[PDB]
């Protein structure tokens, strides 16, 4: 397993614009599109992503190259930040993973402001970190998906995804 197998099965693969779980426009292997409440709004985002005229719709191939960018976004804005990189650094292989998830999700500033599971993450206190990570609305709001990560953090192992 891997960084990209494990967001492929949390986010799914969808070539037609679609809402996600908080309502937003989004394509692909998880990628946000916009906030805005306009499908057309989401429709200029995606051409303009795409280099095309796509009308809604893009291919296989167009939609794992926005995921490839992606997930070297988040890992460099992982690097690239004086909180996350410390974590991130402290981190073994698998764990490392699950924080890229996070970033991948919920973007490297909501991440950033778990400043006390991160501590314990840094500290190498797994169960109570886990027990941290759960007190948030993104427990609350994607349950299965968290419990998946925070089983990753608790364990160091791939184990929820298999
Ligand atoms: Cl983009
Ligand atoms: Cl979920």
């Amino acid at each position: 397993m891997n960084i990209f197998e494990m967001l492929r099965i949390d986010e799914g693969l969808r070539l037609k614009i679609y809402k996600d779980t908080e309502g937003y426009y989004t394509i692909g292997i998880g990628h946000l599109l916009t906030k805005s409440p306009s499908l057309n709004a989401a429709k200029i985002e995606l051409d303009k992503a795409i280099g095309r005229n796509t009308n809604g719709v893009i291919t296989k191939d167009e939609a794992e190259k926005l995921f490839n960018q992606d997930v070297d976004a988040a890992v460099r804005g992982i690097l690239r930040n004086a909180k996350l990189k410390p974590v991130y650094d402290s981190l073994d292989a698998v764990r490392r993973a699950a924080l890229i998830n996070m970033v991948f999700q919920m973007g490297e500033t909501g991440v950033a402001g778990f400043t006390n599971s991160l501590r314990m993450l840094q500290q190498k206190r797994w169960d109570e970190a886990a027990v941290n990570l759960a007190k948030s609305r993104w427990y609350n709001q994607t349950p299965n998906r968290a419990k998946r990560v925070i089983t990753t953090f608790r364990t160091g192992t791939w184990d929820a995804y298999k």
